[PDB]
């Protein structure tokens, strides 16, 4: 496997602040291909300057040929909270509508949707008028909408879109799912699907394949990040209403963080494992988790694998040259190709201030981690475009550079693979 070509584009100047607001691990998602176009969302500084930001949405044609980016600026909502939780997630439903939810740390939902199905019936003009106003509810559904953190979207097989988030706080919170119908344009409440018990679950993402929805998490006792413990897993066969553990045992609704039956690896507190890192269902139905810990005596990224025979394995990701991360260092992701043979670790290196692209193969039990490429000059939790990789064999990664404001840019990097 080789990188046929490497290309990059600078899409904006990052915003100034001691917190990172662009390029955050739990953006789900930041960079999305739908049809012949790729979309990206990020904050850029408003004319009022420091601590005033607008959400931007970029689009570019990627098929049959790659076109230039164009951007719209949502200049009717000013982000002002210098808090790294307050990121943007985007989703695109099967009616072609683009959804955005953003700017939360334990506050009411902020959500907006495009007026029309702009990703399906593609308009000539890319302007802010394409979007409806910010609202603080989900039409057709019901609260609670506050105190909300961590909006995550997941597109389903019938064109519908899940929106998932935590209601509560670090160390005492629960998570909820809502479902947007592409046929009616209405949201519906699926209710609380995971319930804390003087703690909160921190999921790594949502993954969906062939009618099944997969998630993994750690449990946090207090606002101190050293109090994460456990690696847990569950899946649903009905888009988040009913859940099962790794042994196919049906779980209570909601899943309780006190239910040990979803635990797949014992990791104590003070292991230097961080919440909300990465996960992946590969196209062959193998489930993967990316975390980190100090338990070997060295800080190392860790790969958890749910094998076909039901067994789980854990193996350090330690290819030559990769510096292992401690608790507060930037978090990585796992990507997979259409065939399911290639597993990509998109791993920020805290020493090099760059993002490494490493590859392992299913034929070698994913133990053959090899350096494949690098994105230089990043201070980012890298995020990729699942659909572009599956459809075109191009690994496309959104990054925040390292360096100082206003030199520090936002970029998209495309690694064309010889798949
Ligand atoms: C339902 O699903 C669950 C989840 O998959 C399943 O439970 C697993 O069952 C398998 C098979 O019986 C267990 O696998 C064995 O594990 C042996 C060691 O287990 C200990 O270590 C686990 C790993 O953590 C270690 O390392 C970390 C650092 O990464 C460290 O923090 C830990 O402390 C520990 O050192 C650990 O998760 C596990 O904890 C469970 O069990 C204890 C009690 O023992 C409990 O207190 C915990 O709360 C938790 O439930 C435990 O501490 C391992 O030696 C053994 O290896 C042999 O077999 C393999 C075969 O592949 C050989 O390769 C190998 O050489 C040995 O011969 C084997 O891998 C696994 O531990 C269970 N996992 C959990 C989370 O419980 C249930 O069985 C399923 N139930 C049904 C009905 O289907
Ligand atoms: C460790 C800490 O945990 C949560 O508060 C968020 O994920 C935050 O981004 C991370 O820095
Ligand atoms: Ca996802
Ligand atoms: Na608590």
């Amino acid at each position: 496997l080789t990188v046929k070509s490497t290309k990059q584009w600078t899409i904006g100047t990052d915003v100034q602040g001691s917190e990172r607001l662009n390029g955050v691990s739990y953006q789900e998602d930041a960079l999305i291909t739908y049809g012949d176009y790729q979309y990206v969302t990020f904050y850029e500084t408003a004319p009022a300057g420091y601590l005033n930001h607008f959400v931007k949405v970029g689009r570019r044609r990627v098929s049959p040929s790659v076109g230039d980016w164009e951007f719209l600026t949502l200049d009717d909502y000013t982000q002002k909270t210098m808090d790294g939780h307050n990121m943007i997630s985007m989703g695109i439903s099967g009616d072609g509508k683009i959804h955005l939810s953003f700017d939360h740390h334990d506050v009411p939902i902020n959500y907006r949707i495009s007026k029309n199905g702009i990703a399906k019936d593609v308009p000539s003009k890319w302007t802010s008028d394409l979007f409806d106003p910010v609202v603080h509810e989900l039409v057709g559904s019901q609260g609670p909408y506050s105190p909300l953190t961590y909006p995550r979207f997941e597109p389903l097989g019938n064109g519908d879109l899940l929106l998932e988030f935590r209601i509560g706080q670090s160390g005492s919170g629960d998570s909820y799912i809502h479902r947007y119908s592409a046929s009616t344009g209405k949201w519906q409440a699926y209710g609380m699907y995971i319930q804390g018990d003087d703690n909160n679950a921190y999921i790594n993402g949502l993954d969906y394949l062939d009618g099944k929805l997969y998630t993994s998490w750690t449990v946090r006792e207090t606002p101190n990040a050293d109090t994460n413990h456990g690696v847990y897993f569950a899946y649903s066969n009905d888009d988040g209403k009913t859940w099962f553990n790794t042994n196919d045992t049906k779980l209570t609704k909601p899943i309780s963080t006190s239910d040990d039956s979803t635990l797949i690896w014992d990791i104590p507190q003070n292991s230097r494992m961080v919440n909300q890192e990465g996960q992946l269902i590969d196209t062959k139905g193998r489930f993967h988790i990316l975390m980190r810990d100090l338990l070997s005596g060295e800080h190392q990224y860790q790969h958890y694998l749910r094998k076909a025979d039901g067994t789980w394995t854990k193996n350090a990701i330690n290819p030559a040259g990769l510096n292992g991360p401690d608790l507060y260092d930037p978090r990585g992701k796992l990507a997979g190709d259409a065939s399911g043979e290639y597993l990509f670790g998109i791993l920020p290196d805290p020493v090099k201030q760059s993002t490494g692209i490493y590859v392992a193969t299913a034929s070698k039990d994913f133990k053959d981690w090899k350096s494949l490429a690098e994105i230089p000059n990043t201070s980012t939790e890298p995020l990729f475009d699942k659909t572009r990789l599956h459809e075109s064999g191009i690994l496309s990664v959104f990054v925040r550079q390292a360096g100082g404001f206003p030199d520090r840019k936002l970029q998209v990097w495309d690694f064309e693979l010889d798949l």
